[PDB]
RNA sequence: AGACUAA
């Protein structure tokens, strides 16, 4: 047993048995990170188990280190720095880092125990990782623990909280406003506002700042300097991407959740291509996770979750289900086996077994295009499977007429490393590399041969 | 679009 705040002295021994996959479904804020995780890790250490801990984001990683502080843990994330002497038997990294290590070489330790926090996270690398982990368990090589307040089959956007939550439906601005939304700025407490993009985040944040509001902007690019600022009292608004969807312990009184996002979609009508569809509603799980950022403190009972619209459960057309298979078809166990998807995540699309398996230099190229090229999984797969090498940028120029990239209604031209001038016209179209002007800038760099 | 940045 334990007191409210401390980890339990007693841990069930059956969670450590090879062949056991434990799904731990608790409600948001039930001490999964501050109590449960350190109990598990302390007991893993006493059992001398080679242990892997997985966080979906650097936000969760940061929160885990707070709870695990003092334990001999090798942190493999830029989010945490600590004194490591490479004799640690416990490793901690992000979901996607692990999948990257599995795909690279880089040989991965033979973990006896794997703890995946936020095991519902649908990023393709995270889906692929659960495939690998559930296969290790099934082979009898590991025990694993999947922890999530919103497991597969979650439908409830309004789950249990530690403190009452006032759920309010209101129209929420997706852009700057001049009037008509006084309730946003009249509110006297702290707000966490979820935005689908950094562009929208910048625009919303500037609007609030000119209303005399103190705003912290949180996303992948600003995490390092701005996340520690959220722990101060010094702010009115955190305007955040879903970097903060899970785990975050803001000291807020209100969440604003527009409940919408862009979705990458693979089109099969004509030449295969990726578009950014929407905005469309987020899933019930995302909505519940965002709402879970408040109602966490029993002494503070008037927290609000302000939202717009219903969530949308069906995400079967999302590119992540295909991209997860593209990754997993190229991951192996030391025994040679290609892992299968975690049970509940099978048949999300119709996915001929092994159809994404790449051979030799193609697999290496695939990995290179993702981690050096900064290209999406689908586009990386398409280029690599064509037998194109990483530094061969010819495919950026040889597409059909309709694949010509336009920026400000003008045909994009590229000046190559060798000094040729060529129209940017990729053989394969993935909206993720050209839609946002910043992504286009990066993709132009790649087409040039400067990446 | 968002997340990740190992070894």
């Amino acid at each position: 047993g334990s007191a409210m705040g401390e980890p339990d002295y007693e841990v069930d021994e059956d969670i450590f048995r090879k062949k056991r996959l434990t799904i731990m479904d608790l409600h948001p804020g039930a001490g999964k990170t501050k109590r449960i995780l350190p109990s598990i890790v302390r007991e893993a250490l006493k059992r001398r188990l080679r242990t892997l801990i997985l966080a979906p984001t650097r936000v969760v990683a940061a929160e885990m280190e707070e709870a695990l502080r003092g334990l001999p843990i090798r942190y493999q994330t830029p989010a945490v720095k600590s004194d490591h002497t490479g004799r640690e038997i416990v490793d901690l990294m992000c979901h996607a880092t692990f999948t990257t290590r599995l795909l690279s070489s880089t040989r991965v330790p033979n973990y006896n125990l794997i703890v995946m926090d936020e095991a519902h996270f649908t990023d393709p690398c995270s889906v692929a990782a659960r495939g690998y982990i559930s296969t290790r368990v099934e082979m009898g090589e590991a025990a694993a623990i999947f922890m999530t307040a919103t497991p597969p089959g979650s439908i409830d956007p309004f789950p249990q909280s530690n403190s009452p939550i006032e759920d309010i439906e209101r129209e929420i601005p997706e852009r700057s406003w001049n009037t008509g939304f006084d309730w946003i700025t009249d509110y006297q407490g702290k707000t966490v506002w979820f935005v689908p993009s950094i562009k929208a985040g910048n625009d919303i944040a500037n609007c609030l700042r000119k209303s005399g509001k103190r705003v912290i902007q949180l996303s992948r690019k600003t995490f390092d300097t701005e996340y520690p600022k959220t722990k101060l009292t010094d702010w009115d608004f955190v305007v955040t991407t879903d970097i903060s969807e899970m785990g975050a312990n803001f000291r807020a009184g209100r969440v604003i959740d527009p409940r919408r996002c862009l979705k990458p979609v693979i089109l099969t009508d004509g030449p295969e291509r990726v578009i950014l569809a929407g905005p469309i509603p987020v899933t019930p799980a995302s909505a519940a996770q965002r709402r879970g950022r408040i109602g966490r403190n029993p002494a503070q009972e008037d927290d609000q979750y302000v939202f717009s619209g219903d969530p949308l459960k069906n995400d079967e057309d999302h590119a992540h289900w295909t991209e997860a298979k593209m990754l997993l078809d190229n991951i192996y166990t030391p025994e040679g086996i290609i892992p299968t998807l975690f049970g509940p995540e099978r048949e999300k699309t119709q996915a001929i077994d092994g159809e994404f398996r790449l051979r030799g230099e193609q697999r290496k190229t695939f990995v290179e295009l993702m981690r050096r090229g900064d290209l999406p999984v689908w586009l990386s797969y398409k280029v690599a499977s064509a037998g194109i090498s990483y530094k061969d940028r010819e495919w950026c120029f040889t597409g059909e007429r309709n694949n010509q990239i336009l920026e400000e209604n003008m045909e994009v031209e590229i000046w190559t490393r060798e000094g040729e001038k060529k129209k940017l016209r990729p053989k394969w179209l993935d909206a993720r590399v050209y839609a946002d002007p910043m992504a286009l800038k990066d993709f132009k760099e790649f087409a040039s041969g400067r990446k």
